């Protein structure tokens, strides 16, 4: 019998590693952190100066965040928990502030196609087909329909996935980037409510095995707690990281300042929380107030630059080839 | 020598996984959670609408709980810590409330046979031969005697087991379902008192390897803390889950409301606790008050439906074929 | 290279398991706990009714404890942190209370031989050559000299060891029992002071591999926190367990009652603590007051009997053949 | 696919062990702790009486610490966070106190060469090329230039490294000792800021595999919390240990006494902390006040002597050949 039970070796398919399970190994380097090139592909056509995008959540990204992210060299993805006209108006607002990149989330419901076209009319650069489980005919069809209809002018992101097969299906459907993360978010309760999830280092490694041979970039979405996790996500093969919790405490995020026990916080809630939907798969929580976005991004990029120095990675493409050491429980 | 000591590779027979050690992997899906079929075999003949049964404990299941469980599409198993006439009267009470399924626990003591016949006379549908260790001639004989005597009209459950050999012995004795769980209960101290136990994912996988080829359903009993654990238990191959702690805080469970530190609780105690027996293998504890049973069951089934959506499982039989990823300590 | 570093596979010699790493697996059983035979060899010639002996520590075993242990069916080992005449007087005191077995500790210093002879004159049954590291010529010589001089009338225990080679050396020197435990004691700081130790399940398995083929019993000494650990120690192949912390809180142990924060305690200190020696390898601590020894022993034996029921072990010799499942961090 | 994800077995290059992951196994011994020889090579030419050196940090080592360390039989490495003239004056101060060994840190900036020559003029014995990542042409060139210019009179240490390849490069450049530790320091945030690091037992094992065949000693730098960790570091193959946190609380370290909550502390800060640089990779913290250095060193050496007794190591060279057992999470 299999050592963990039963007679089927495939029943437990893999050992899933998360960010805390690994560290980047130093390697021969003549790269100064200040001189590293942090640019990376968000999609097949769109390259960002900083490999970071903000989550499509209503306590993270509206027009103010999207503008600040683009100015910092990344991009915002506008959330879709609002009327079509209002989302498209936020797209226009971002475009009014110069030649700034912006993305926007759409679902696969019956209002989704109309939402997508209105966003297109407003001048959006990236449409994100925004689901918790992309390995589904309705999601794949939406990605494909969008790519064939507006694909010349707009890049189409599909997600989320956590397996190689799912990433492969999105590639076949025509996705310009594949977003990875089922279960890892800081406000996520999918693991305890549904018992479903996939540790994010292993999910990225698997998704990249399907996407990289087709020249399709992977966006690592969820579970990033520290700037060092961004370096780990990219070294596992992702091309960008999408951040929720790490940006939710910034001045530019939606929501007001909250004072509890003499300390400052902002509300941060899952799009699957009871509040956002009003069976919940997210919580409503708090994150410490962090000040201006520009400063948070500077600290995050700073940690990434340090990782590039330690690993001898002159570019993000080189960082994607770095090696890990796996650590034990004691290592934490 | 064996890496963990000695010269005998069989001394440490297996690596035992519990619920927290695994997550369900998403798979290709065209299943909507609302449309998933949650029905499953409790026994060879009896199929439930919801794959959940309440524990035969005196702080979990008497007539009120049994009626509410059956109305919710599951079933109650009436505890046996009371006189024969009173248990049989609870069976009659459940039957007075319509065509509701009900089960009842019996032991293997010398009063057990008389208890079983009185329950039969009262119209019980399921007899549960209710022990902490079923791999024992007296237990196997009781299962067999019951099956040969009342088996045409009543389904006979045997338990508990934690090994493949034990499950196989119950199958041979004629059990209509095999109940799995030695040591995993939330109020259990068997692990620290006797040093005995078996992590429940591995126990289910092993029991199912003996039971499934004979068409005998497995009931996963104990250690379930979250709705996601129900999905994991079924994916490991169980057909139903038996719940104690998760239902002990409901309005329909026996016992009164307790207020401590401004919060509401109900008493929840092991049938092996000093109180229930009045060498203890259970504690007397508290669980948070949860409100009506119907609402708890709705939340639990909701999480199960989400898991079925993520895994592409249209039925419980399909969910039994889902795959796991094993996670590390950091993953918790 | 070796996965954990370097080029030498023997540098990290084994994976060491402690009690918390394993559980006993249930097995086919027709053993009632009340009818199990708990007798076991303390030494080649001496069989105890209960397989438990009290530690040779000055907060655990003086005459009162030794008498109570023998009456309970086990044995006490009198500590040696006192003058020779006083230790021998405690031996006489135990013998005055009927035909009770008693042991006594000796070191390997230059006063050790005289201590041993005085204990012999006083009628001791067991001499324990009592060291932290028995794999040493001076210790082996002391064991051998004792066995050749007083071996017809007195059984000679040697310890402590944690490796197969060390246990083998004691067997060759003529030990009648081998005591296992380097580093596992509850009050031990050897692991953090010296960085030395050996997880106790693996140490027992290794020692037993050297001792059992020569008919020499193993005493598991240290690290036992629960009655279930006694069952685990014996199933790993030990014949008896030596208890310090679990007995230090009893009425019969030396020392007075201590009240802190409204709760009752007794002092419990390592023989390697600064206080006992007045570079420390033990701490001075507290254990909860537990009441009479007889009651503690009854609870401990109760847990052992339960384990024998679950595993189908009619005797301690059968329990030594039981199997384990290894558990994960989540299992704790 | 690889069990942890992707198709590349080299992506996760190793399983990294830290000090808490292992224990030293006892072995046959006729070594008394008091008689063990604790001397060891700091560099190819310089042997210390005690195998300990103090960190080049401005809350650990200035002239007072360096003098006390040398008197205790070890050595201090003077920090370089001060003007060249002042560092060289501290070297002179140490030399004024007798024939005491002293080292001093230099960087690889454009002021580094002038700093090195001024230290040479002041009579320093050891120059430590002091970086966070030595596998870099500028660092290797500095080591080589120093060795070829002042190598007859001064020993040249290079560091830090965490891989076999990096240690090999320093050996080739002419280093007289290689210092190991990237990420393990108690005040380090490199692991969370950059996601970079290497568990220290594995790092030492790897570095030693490159250095020992060339007769180059390894200094284990960082992560040592207990005296037992010193024994583990040396048994992994290091020849000396460099201590920061363990010495930062001593009377001889720079800084004043701090009283918080009725207890005494001293400030201890990373050289990568915001305070020391005024993207931080260290924190500013506190350590308990420990009293005189001589006493701390005596306790540390005491633990080392105990380890040498347990392992039968008469010399540090013998201790370098000792074996480990790997422990589990439960073992902690
Ligand atoms: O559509 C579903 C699933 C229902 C069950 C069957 C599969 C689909 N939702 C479940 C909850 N999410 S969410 O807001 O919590 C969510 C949104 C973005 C990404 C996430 C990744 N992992 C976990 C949750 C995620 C939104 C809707
Ligand atoms: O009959 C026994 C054993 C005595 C020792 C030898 C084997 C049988 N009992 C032990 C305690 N249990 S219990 O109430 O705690 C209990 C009841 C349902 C299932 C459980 C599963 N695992 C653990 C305990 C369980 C009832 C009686
Ligand atoms: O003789 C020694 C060692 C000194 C270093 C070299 C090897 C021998 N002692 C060390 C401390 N112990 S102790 O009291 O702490 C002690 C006593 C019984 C058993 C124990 C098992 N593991 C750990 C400590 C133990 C007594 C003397
Ligand atoms: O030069 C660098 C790196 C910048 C990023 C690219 C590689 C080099 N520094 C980073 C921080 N350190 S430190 O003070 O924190 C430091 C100093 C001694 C040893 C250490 C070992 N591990 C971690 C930190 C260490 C000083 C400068
Ligand atoms: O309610 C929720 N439950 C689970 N995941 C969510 C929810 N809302 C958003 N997410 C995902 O979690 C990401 C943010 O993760 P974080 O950066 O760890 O906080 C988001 O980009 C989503 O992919
Ligand atoms: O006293 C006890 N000790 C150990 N297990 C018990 C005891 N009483 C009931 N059980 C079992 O634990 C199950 C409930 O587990 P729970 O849902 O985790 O609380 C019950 O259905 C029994 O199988
Ligand atoms: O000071 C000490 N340091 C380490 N081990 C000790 C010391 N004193 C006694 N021991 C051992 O620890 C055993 C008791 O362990 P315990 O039952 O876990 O408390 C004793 O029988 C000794 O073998
Ligand atoms: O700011 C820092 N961040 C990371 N490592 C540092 C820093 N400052 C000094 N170190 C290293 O950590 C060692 C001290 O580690 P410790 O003994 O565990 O406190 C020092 O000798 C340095 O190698």
């Amino acid at each position: 019998p299999v050592p963990t039970g039963g007679d089927d070796p495939t029943k437990i398919a893999m050992l899933g590693l998360t960010f805390d399970d690994v560290l980047l190994l130093p390697a021969a380097s003549d790269v100064l952190p200040a001189n590293a090139d942090t640019s990376s592909q968000l999609t097949k056509k769109i390259r960002l100066k900083v490999p970071l995008v903000s989550s499509a959540m209503d306590t993270v990204t509206e027009a103010r965040m999207a503008i600040a992210m683009a100015r910092a060299g990344g991009m915002g993805v506008l959330h879709r928990n609002l009327p079509v006209a209002e989302q498209a108006a936020q797209v226009e607002t971002v475009k009014r502030s110069g030649g700034l990149l912006v993305g926007a989330a759409v679902g696969v419901g019956d209002d989704a196609w109309e939402r997508a076209m209105a966003l297109r009319d407003a001048g959006v650069d990236v449409l994100v087909v925004d689901t918790a489980h992309a390995h589904n005919r309705k999601v794949l069809d939406m990605v494909h329909r969008l790519k064939t209809t507006v694909g010349d002018e707009i890049e189409v992101v599909g997600g989320n996935v956590a397996t190689r097969a799912a990433a492969a299906a999105l590639v076949e459907a025509g996705a310009d980037a594949v977003k990875v993360g089922v279960g890892p978010g800081s406000i996520c309760t999918t693991r305890v409510v549904a018992g479903v999830g996939a540790p994010q280092i292993t999910a990225i490694l698997e998704a990249v095995a399907a996407c990289a041979p087709h020249g399709v970039p992977v966006i690592a979405d969820g579970g990033l707690q520290y700037s060092g996790d961004i370096a780990k996500a990219l070294a596992a093969g992702a091309s960008t990281a999408m951040l929720g919790s790490l940006l939710a405490g910034t001045a530019e995020s939606p929501g007001e300042l909250i004072l509890v026990n003499g300390k400052q916080f902002k509300s941060y809630r899952g799009m699957g929380s009871l509040g956002a939907m009003q069976v919940p798969e997210g919580i409503e929580g708090r994150v410490p107030f962090r000040g201006p976005l520009s400063t948070v991004i500077h600290q995050l990029v700073g940690g990434l630059r340090a990782a590039m120095g330690y690993t001898g990675s002159a570019t993000i493409e080189e960082l994607q080839q770095a090696q890990f050491v796996q650590i034990t429980a004691a290592g934490l």
